[PDB]
C-alpha cells in the first residue's frame, strides 16, 4: 500500500503508592526505549557501526541483527534506558532510529519495603505485592495513536490521538514506613544474631485492622532489576504456611473459658509431664509439676495441661475459635499466590488430633494469620476485617471472642510476660506488654519424620495490656546458635519493636501506680 493508517499505544503513568502518611513508595520515573525501523536503517548503513558503539553492541552482531530482520518494521534497541542515556542515541541522527517515553518504577524505601509493595514486570505491570494485589487502580489506562504506514515501514504525518492516556490513581497503604524500618532493622539483625535462614514480622493495628508492618528476611532490592532470587522475593508472611504451635494455646484457652466449665482459678493435674495417648505421648518441656492453674498453663505452656482441657471441652469448641478468628481462613486481602494454610476438621475428633490441635500441631497457618487472630484477642474478642490499604473508615468489627473471655485471656498472657518463670525478655520497659511464645519442630521434606536439628522460634503478643493498640508476631525460621525457643529468640525482637513502634504512635506509656 501506498499509505496505510494504523494505532500505536502511548504508554501511561502508573498510580504513585504512598506509605500512610504520603511517603513516596513507588514512583512512576519516564524512561527511553530506543526502537528502529530495519528497513529505513538499510539506507544508512554508514552510520551502523556508530550506531552499535554506542548501544555498547559488537559491531558484527549489531549489523547481523538488523540484516536478518529486514523483513521487520519493528525491532526493539534497547528498552528502559534514563532520558539522559536515551539523548546520547538520539543525537547521533541515525536515519530510523526513534524512541518511545515508557514508565519504570523507581522504589525509595527499596528492600526495606520490597516485599508490600512488591514488584513489576518488563511491561510495568504488578507482578508481586500490592503492584499485583491493586494492578488495575495503579494501571490506568494506555493511549491510543492514529498513524500512516509504507511498504518502506515509513511514517508521514500526526494530526490525530483518538485515544488520550490515562494516569493510574495513587495509593495509600496501611504501613507507616517509620515502623517498617524499624521492624526491618531488627528483625535483620536478629536473623544475624541466631544464625537463622529466615524470619517474618507483622505488626497489626487491633483497633482498624490496618497493617502497620510486614517485614521478611531475607528480603531483596527491587531496583536492581538484574538478580531475580525467587527465594529472597518471597513475601513469606503471606505465602508461607507453618504450625503455629503453643501461640495458639490462648485460644484454645478463651474455648475452655467460653464453656462454662473452666475458670483460671481452676487446677489441671499434670503430673507427671507425659500423657500417653494411644501410641502418642504427649510431653511437657518442665516435668516437675503436678496441680497448675489456667495462667500457669499458659506460663509454663504445658501441653499436658492445655491437652487434659481439651478432652473436657472437646475438640468441637476449640476448631470454632481458631475458624472464628480467621486461622486456616481467607484473609479477604485478594493477594495472588496468598496462601490460606489449612484448620484441621472433624466429625468425630479423636483424642490425638484433639490434643495437637490445643497445642497449634496439625494446624497451619500463616504470619499475618496469626497476628489478626491476636488482634481480635486485644480488640476485647472483635474481628476487625484486615486492609493493606490506609483505613480512614473503620468498618464494623465481628464479636469472635465474648469481651469477658477475651479480657480474661488478655491478663493470663500479660501474666506470661510478667510473672515468675514467664517469657521476661517480651517485656516492653515503660509498659505492660502481653503475649504468647511457641517453638515448633519442622516436619521433614522428604516423608520424612520431624526433622530433629530444625525449629521455628515464635512470639506473638499485643500491648498495651491495660489499653491494646498494637499486635506484633515474630517468626524465626530455624535459628543456628544454642538458643531456639520463641522466648529466647523471638521475645526480644517483640520487646524491641515494641518499645519503638509504641513510642512512634505516641502511645502513653501505661506501666505506672495504681490510681
Ligand atoms: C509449643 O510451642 C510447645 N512446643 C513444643 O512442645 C515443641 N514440640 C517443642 C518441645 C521441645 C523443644 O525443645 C522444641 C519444641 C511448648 N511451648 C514452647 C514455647 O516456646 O513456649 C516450649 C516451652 C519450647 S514447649
Amino acid at each position: 500500500p501506498a499509505r496505510s493508517v494504523r494505532h500505536i499505544a502511548i504508554p501511561a503513568h502508573r498510580g504513585l503508592i504512598t506509605d500512610r502518611n504520603g511517603e513516596p513508595l513507588a514512583v512512576s520515573t519516564p524512561v527511553t526505549t530506543l526502537w528502529a525501523n530495519p528497513k529505513e536503517l538499510m539506507t544508512a548503513k554508514e552510520r551502523w557501526p556508530q550506531l552499535a558503539a554506542a548501544l555498547g553492541q559488537d559491531t558484527k552482531l549489531f549489523a547481523d541483527r538488523i540484516e536478518q530482520n529486514a523483513e521487520r518494521e519493528f525491532i526493539y534497541l534497547v528498552r528502559g534506558l534514563t532520558p539522559e542515556q536515551g539523548e546520547g542515541v538520539i543525537a547521533l541522527k541515525v536515519p530510523g532510529v526513534y524512541s518511545i517515553e515508557e514508565f519504570r518504577r523507581f522504589y525509595p524505601a527499596g528492600e526495606v519495603v520490597a516485599h508490600a509493595v512488591g514488584f513489576t514486570d518488563v511491561d510495568d505491570r504488578g507482578r508481586e505485592g500490592i503492584e499485583l494485589a491493586f494492578d488495575e487502580w495503579l494501571a490506568g489506562v494506555p493511549g491510543k495513536r492514529q498513524v500512516l504506514k509504507d511498504r518502506r515501514g515509513r511514517v508521514i504525518k500526526d494530526v490525530q490521538v483518538t485515544k488520550n492516556a490515562k494516569p493510574g490513581k495513587t495509593l495509600a497503604l496501611s504501613i507507616d514506613l517509620r515502623l517498617q524500618y524499624l521492624a526491618h532493622r531488627e528483625l535483620r539483625n536478629a536473623l544475624l544474631e541466631n544464625g537463622a535462614k529466615a524470619g517474618s514480622l507483622v505488626i497489626m493495628d487491633v483497633k482498624t485492622g490496618e497493617i502497620l508492618a510486614m517485614t521478611n528476611q531475607p528480603t531483596y532490592n527491587p531496583n536492581n532489576r538484574r538478580n531475580l532470587q525467587p527465594a529472597a522475593m518471597r513475601n513469606r508472611a503471606m505465602i508461607d504456611v507453618f504450625e503455629p504451635g503453643s501461640t495458639v494455646k490462648p485460644f484454645s484457652m478463651s474455648a475452655a473459658l467460653a464453656s462454662g466449665r473452666w475458670k483460671p482459678s481452676d487446677i489441671v493435674d499434670v503430673y507427671p509431664g507425659t500423657l500417653q495417648i494411644g501410641r502418642y505421648t504427649i510431653r511437657d518441656v518442665s516435668r516437675n509439676s503436678r496441680q497448675l492453674d489456667l495462667t500457669g498453663i499458659l506460663i509454663k505452656s504445658s501441653n499436658v495441661g492445655i491437652s487434659k482441657i481439651a478432652f473436657d471441652i472437646g475438640a468441637e469448641s476449640i476448631y470454632s475459635v481458631m475458624q472464628q478468628v480467621g486461622l486456616g481462613q481467607d484473609t479477604g486481602l485478594g493477594f495472588p499466590g496468598e496462601r490460606v494454610g489449612n484448620l484441621p476438621n472433624h466429625r468425630k475428633w479423636p483424642k490425638a488430633e484433639t490434643a495437637t490441635l490445643a497445642y497449634g500441631y496439625g494446624l497451619s497457618v500463616t504470619a499475618i494469620q496469626l497476628a489478626h487472630a491476636y488482634a481480635a484477642l486485644a480488640n476485647d474478642g472483635k474481628s476487625v476485617p484486615l486492609s493493606m490499604t490506609r483505613v480512614d473508615r473503620v468498618p464494623d468489627g465481628v464479636q469472635v471472642i465474648s469481651p469477658e473471655v477475651a479480657s480474661t485471656v488478655q491478663g493470663m498472657l500479660q501474666q506470661v510476660v510478667e510473672a515468675q518463670g514467664g517469657v521476661f525478655r517480651a517485656q516492653v520497659p515503660g509498659y505492660h506488654a502481653a503475649g504468647k511464645s511457641g517453638t515448633a519442630r519442622k516436619v521433614s521434606v522428604g516423608t520424612k519424620g520431624y526433622r530433629e536439628n530444625a525449629y521455628r522460634s515464635l512470639f506473638a503478643g499485643f500491648a498495651p495490656a491495660t489499653d491494646p493498640r498494637i499486635a506484633m508476631v515474630v517468626v524465626i525460621d530455624e535459628p543456628s546458635k544454642a538458643g531456639y525457643f520463641g522466648g529466647l529468640v523471638s521475645a526480644p525482637v517483640f520487646s524491641k519493636v515494641m518499645a519503638g513502634a509504641l513510642r512512634l504512635m505516641n502511645v502513653p506509656p501505661d506501666n505506672l501506680p495504681t490510681a
